[PDB]
């Protein structure tokens, strides 16, 4: 599928630390350590409504690993899905009575639009769900053939499943016990109570045709993909086994990236199926309704980086003036024609940002510097354009 189109993105001189970040399987900080060309696969939308603040965050804070690797010179291969096929979906469709593929279609469009404002860096594939049922189709085939998958014993809706003791590690991405499991999967499109299963966690590779959803022939019967699979084929067809971040909302740590590492690391053998799982805080409006009130991108940006991406945190208005503020205030230095020099803030920015995505640090030096150009000058004529690229390359900010 057509992504969406890239801003410019200067070079910035100087170099930093290589950046390091938060895995969620080995619970702690650890070194992103990525060959010439950095891999990440980030779990996309599920298009039937607008994107909202919250999807938003989670793809700013992508967009500034992407910045980061493309300002340490790797090339990038940022890969990203579209659940374009859902329960949701189909819900929203009957409810307006709109066809499900030409709501997927605008949503889809209206996210575009949305990424394309605020700058962020578009992937370099972008895959419906829709698109890649072959490869799901592939995959489902060979955990079969292996055992680690099973048709359930329903002559009316032969569903297939994973069996969640396929992999010996499974478990390992989340760190959560088997209570706290089925809890979670209960609520997150699981089907724990499905009669015939082996294990009440075992997940849906494969939903046999029921009437009145649409459905694509297989081998092992007409219907459709689970959602799990959905991520871990096209991770695998599309990037392989060097995948070096596999990303999204905490609300995906369990049941979704636990299966589809699972998955792929059934069916490939290796131990790992990404090298750091990287998840962000969950945000407590829609992003095209700010830009239609004529908010500023860029102040959406840095209202959302004004929290550590890590966090739960709340949008308020006090955000987005405390955003609009600092926006004008960087703006307001770096209009100037001399100011400090900047080689220090610029190496701070870059260590901060390094240390697992310091964002509220990275604010708070450029703020620092801000301040002390504003009140006191310098001599340096070339700082403020200097800082003024570096919160574009870097931050996606706009001055
Ligand atoms: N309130 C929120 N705050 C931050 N990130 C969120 C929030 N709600 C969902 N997300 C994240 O934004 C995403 C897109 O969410 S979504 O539209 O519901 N789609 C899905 O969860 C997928 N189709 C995963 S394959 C994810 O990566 C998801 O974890
Ligand atoms: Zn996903």
């Amino acid at each position: 599928m057509q992504s969406w189109s890239a801003p410019a993105i200067p070079v910035v001189p100087g170099r930093g630390p290589a950046l390091r970040l938060f895995d969620s399987a080995d619970r702690q900080v650890r070194p992103v350590t990525p060959g010439p060309t950095a891999t990440m696969y980030v779990c996309g939308i599920t298009p039937y409504d607008a994107t909202h603040l919250g999807h938003a965050a989670t793809y700013l804070t992508f967009d500034l690993v992407h910045r980061l690797w493309l300002d340490a010179g790797h090339t990038v291969q940022y890969v990203q899905n579209v659940t374009d096929v859902d329960d949701p979906l189909f819900e929203r469709a009957e409810r307006d009575g709109i066809d499900w593929r030409t709501l997927g279609d605008r949503e889809t469009q209206l996210f575009r639009e949305d990424m394309a404002a605020l700058r962020v860096l578009p992937p370099h594939d972008y895959v419906a769900a829709t698109d890649a049922i072959a490869e799901v189709v592939e995959m489902v085939e060979k955990l079969l053939a292996s055992g680690a998958a099973y048709i359930v014993e329903d002559a009316e809706y032969p569903d297939v499943y994973f069996r969640a003791d396929a992999t010996a590690q499974f478990g390992y991405e989340s760190g959560y016990d088997r209570d706290t499991m089925l809890t979670l999967f209960a609520e997150r499109g699981g089907d724990p109570d499905r009669p015939g299963k082996s294990d009440q966690l075992d997940a849906l590779l494969w939903r046999a045709e029921r009437p009145g959803e649409p459905s694509w022939p297989s081998p092992f019967g007409r219907g459709r993909p689970g959602w799990h699979v959905e991520c871990s084929a096209i991770a695998l067809t599309r990037i392989g086994t060097g995948l070096d971040i596999q990303g999204g909302g905490s609300d995906l740590i369990f049941p979704h990236h636990e299966y589809s590492a699972a998955h792929a690391e059934s069916v490939t053998g290796e131990r790992r199926f990404a090298r750091h799982y990287v998840h962000t805080g969950m945000i407590g409006v829609l992003v095209s309704q700010l830009r239609a009130q004529g908010v500023d991108p860029s102040a959406i940006r840095l209202g959302l980086f004004s929290g550590h991406y890590r966090e739960d945190r709340f949008w308020s208005n006090e955000v987005l003036d405390e955003a609009n503020a600092r926006l004008a205030r960087w703006r307001s230095a770096t209009a100037l024609p001399e100011a400090p020099d900047a080689t220090d803030v610029i190496a701070r920015v870059r260590q901060y940002l390094a240390d697992d995505l310091d964002t509220p640090k990275a604010l708070a030096a450029l703020d620092g510097w801000c301040t002390d150009a504003l009140s006191y000058g310098g001599h340096d004529t070339e700082s403020p354009r200097l800082v003024a690229t570096t919160v574009d390359a870097l931050l996606g900010v706009d001055l």
